[PDB]
């Protein structure tokens, strides 16, 4: 109950946050709330024809910390397939406890790994495409500005090399990553905005841009060529009706350049892009790439959570498979196989042994371990989406 | 700076939740601050191919209430086609002001209106779907809590008839719906989930069961006929893979039921629904309907906001149309025609006379009028949609 | 455009070619505030450039209504069919230069 | 201004066959005429989803010979694709000079080029398709005939081993190719017809017999192998609404002749024929093939004209990329890098040294060498196809 239509950390935390059934029926439930003792697992009923890139459970922690729960969980910034060598569902959290003591949260247990792991995810494959040039993370304008540094934060898990959001990047702890905007050159105009955004420009930072404000893209590289000499990057965010073949323009502006002897100056993309237009960007000559929307606002993936046992018996509905599991993977090719928890490694033909991946964060409670930093994360995620071509 | 990745009401009035670009730019502007008037609209660059149903401009004014701006915008609830009888850009809000009093809210501004307007036109999509049966909005569990309430206000501004979130519910000042979980079924079994549920079931409202638990709909349907009397709803939340024909299994259940002479007992379907979805499932007997995903994480508008005049003189850049402009409506067949604000009205052909539909919320800071309850905006909003079949 | 209004002669509309070096939009601005007696403005817009020429036609036409010169037709040529140039017209083209 | 609507050698060399706006330009132009000195390249802005067999350079020469202009070209039966390696537009013809001096006869250089080279490059395509088999060009029928020979020529030079045209035979030296139509046997019946044909077929040639007119292909054919004994080929046109499956029909035909003996009997076929179509028939049996409408009407390359240099400064409008370059080709793998005219060679990996296609065919108007015959054309068109599978 603040300013803005959202819910507050304390809302959050105090269940509010949530659909009513879920406090009405733990009341329903009564006395026997205390001897009701279930495991839940989330499942991804969502998206099954792609990987996927975890993220939020960062967040999951955040709010179950301090409940009688032990909670396993699969570490952010892993990638795999939804359903495993098989067809089995892979869980990617479990949680164990009196299911009245913590079950008003599914709600926002699901809310912080569904949408998250949809934007790592799209930056992941938007990282595949940008190689070995860098792309950053320009879109919370997108959406709610609640959540904008949740965004930023699986945007860099993702593979992204930098991001807009002032808070996402105190987040992330990195320097925010931005340059001048056409308004600048609306205001003052080219001539007077280039030179102010290149007088403003410090530290370990390079130089850009924006080019497309009045002129036609080739010609104001051309006339910023003979402008100025230090000058590391031209942007260019051609408004999509002036955008007939973006590719073209792009050989065009790169080769005017050369012809001049500016071969030096690099050319920087954004507005609309995708992994598809990143990469046939880059292919035309394209260095460094900005992306927003299609990240910031990338489809959820569906995840549920369902009791998979109740005071030690596996139990379930239909549509679910019941028991308490395990996500074994081979740590070689990294085949994974979904087993029954009494299952801790198994044989990987090829390789070797599948270990699991699911791991205690919560005991109790409490904290098993110190949780990484974004970085940290972002960092195994590279390593993990080299698998994936 | 709080517990979860988000940002607080104070974070985003101090102008922490925007990309950095916008405070070192206006920095870069220096001195020149004073002397910047300008007026930026805010135009659709997003879908096209669709009406949209304008949510979120209650966020915008409290967040810019109290600063030196005017403010002109288009009525929540409104439901128009982004670009006008004659194809150009319709505007839904104007900023009067200098630049640099406001430029680091343009991050904010659109987040506000971009997500929320989404959501408003799907739920609306599926209002015109549903129609006079009951929907409700059962979605936030797909996105991140912090959002939780906004996402029911347009939901329930966009047609939806209740919503299932605490908060959210309270924002819109209506009682939260919500029927008895799996959860409690796999728990306590059916035959005593159901009569927990019916004994709990208060108030002026409708007893709801929900049976694809365990059963097949089709007998778990007839079981309960011949076990209760006074029981309102049957709810389906049928798994996808038990979903060969979702509307032949709602026709056996319902021939079923009328056999026992129990025609009485309506039915309710939820999961994975549509405008498509719910529309189909109404024409094969369903009468209530629990949609989330579809709405909840509907695509958003891509909102843009450029200046579109410097010191009272028309200025924009590539891809956009200069000075302020008034956004015109036929009073009778609706038809909009964007002009320059030097016009308020115009005749229109069949029908009568075409008046401004911008108006102004904020002057010099101060509202200009009591803002809408959501209720009263869902009242504009269904008579709004009324005009789109 | 100088050269081309100078000799245009007899019974005969000027027409001047916008797209050679600015943005169509910005060009016809400029032609607007700096030439009176110009009948029309002929787009022949790259392809590469040609992200939407409907839009663009009419952001032209917009940007000239403001400045009080919707006098001025807008004539469009280049890989033009009577698919193109039926979508052109809505958009407010009023002369088409049609070849291959 | 002679009898048909048609520009002769006359009109077209006083530059009566272009648009006036040209020297209406260059009248308006004037005294600046003198120091207006140019540099225009010829580019494809046509389909670029193919390669080209670079055709009517001899008619390009022809007209510009004795101008005061410096001509560099790429020798036409040459074949590449439009774009280079990396997507540059590759320039196939360079004119130097006094841009009033020439600029009339943009209009007729493209047209030299345009139809021309579309005409060559489908004819090569065929030519693939036909194999070792032979294909004739008898296309000009459905083209004015005025241009009837340059027709015939690029067919030659695109792959065709003979042509039916009078004209276009004699430019390229050799004999007219030509078989008994159907009006012989309309006329005089087939009997009679097939042999005033063997009768009248004369010196190194073989007999022809057209046996679609009255019969069914396949009783056609075994009359004729019983009734004559010295015959070459049976040629089918058989109507289209009688062509159910022609690959059918010739199997049939060829199984018949060989029961009987006649084996020997080659079977030849035309009448609506593609690269595809003339493959399919090959495989079914058909050893030669009369091709026209399919070449003769091929749709044209669409070249531009661009001046791309002013005294000796590079300059172009937007679209288009300035300076004068040369085409530099793997001498190995045949890989195009379109280059600034300051680089003769290049090292090509994998093969060895690209060195220049563009070739001076005028100085100051004076050819710097003899033109290529025909013969001699085609002759390097074919090795030059046979980098393409
Ligand atoms: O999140 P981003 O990747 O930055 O892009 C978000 C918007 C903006 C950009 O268009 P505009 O520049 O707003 O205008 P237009 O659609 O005309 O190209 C792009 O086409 C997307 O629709
Ligand atoms: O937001 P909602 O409309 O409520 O639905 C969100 C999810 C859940 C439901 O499937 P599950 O019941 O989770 O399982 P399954 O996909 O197997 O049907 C539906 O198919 C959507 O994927
Ligand atoms: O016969 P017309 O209708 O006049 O047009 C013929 C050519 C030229 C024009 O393109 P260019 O201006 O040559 O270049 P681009 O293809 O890049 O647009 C058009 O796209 C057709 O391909
Ligand atoms: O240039 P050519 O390859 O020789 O073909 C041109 C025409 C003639 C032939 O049909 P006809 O024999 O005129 O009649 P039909 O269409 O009925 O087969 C073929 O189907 C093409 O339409």
């Amino acid at each position: 109950m603040n300013v803005f239509n959202t819910a507050s950390d304390e809302d959050i935390k105090k269940g509010l946050a949530s659909d009513v059934y879920f406090e009405r029926t733990i009341s329903a439930i009564g006395d026997k709330c205390n001897d009701l003792r279930v495991a839940m697992e989330a499942t991804v009923s969502g998206p099954l024809d792609t990987w996927i890139n975890f993220t939020g459970l960062d967040e999951v922690l955040k709010l179950l910390e301090g409940l009688d729960v032990d909670l396993y969980a699969i570490p952010e910034g892993t990638i795999l397939f939804p359903r495993d060598a098989n067809g089995l569902p892979v869980p990617f959290i479990r949680v164990e406890g009196r299911y009245c003591d913590f079950g008003m949260y599914e709600t926002a247990i699901l809310g912080f790994i569904c949408q998250a792991s949809g934007i790592s995810t799209k930056a992941s494959k938007v990282r595949l495409a940008a190689g070995d040039s860098p792309f950053f993370s320009f879109g919370i304008r997108r959406m709610h500005p609640a959540i904008s540094p949740m965004i930023d934060r699986s945007a860099y898990i993702g593979g992204a090399d930098g991001v807009s959001g002032i808070l996402g990047a105190k987040l992330i702890d990195q320097d925010p990553v931005g340059t001048m905007p056409h308004a600048l050159s609306i205001m003052l105009g080219d001539e007077e905005a280039w030179k102010l955004t290149l007088e403003n420009t410090k530290n370990g930072q390079k130089s850009v841009l924006l080019i497309d404000t009045y002129m036609d893209e080739k010609f104001a590289a051309i006339k910023i060529a003979e402008m100025f000499d230090k000058v590391d990057y031209i942007r260019l965010d051609t408004p999509s009706s002036r955008r007939g073949n973006f590719e073209a323009l792009i050989r065009e502006v790169r080769w005017e350049l050369a012809l001049r002897g500016r071969s030096d100056i690099k050319i920087m993309v954004s507005g609309g892009l995708d992994e598809n237009t990143v990469k046939k960007l880059r292919e035309a000559g394209a260095e460094a790439f900005g992306v927003g929307t299609s990240i910031s606002s990338a489809k959820p993936f569906d995840f549920a959570m369902d009791i998979v046992e109740v005071n030690g018996k596996p139990e379930t509905k239909r549509g679910k498979m019941s028991g308490r599991k395990n996500v074994l993977r081979c740590t070689s090719c990294h085949r994974i196989e979904v087993v029954p928890a009494n299952v801790q490694e198994k044989t990987c033909i090829c390789g070797g042994s599948m270990q699991n991946l699911l791991v205690k964060y919560l005991s109790h409670g409490k904290r098993t371990s110190e949780y990484p930093r974004p970085k940290e994360i972002r960092s195994r995620s590279m390593k993990e989406l080299e698998y994936f071509k």
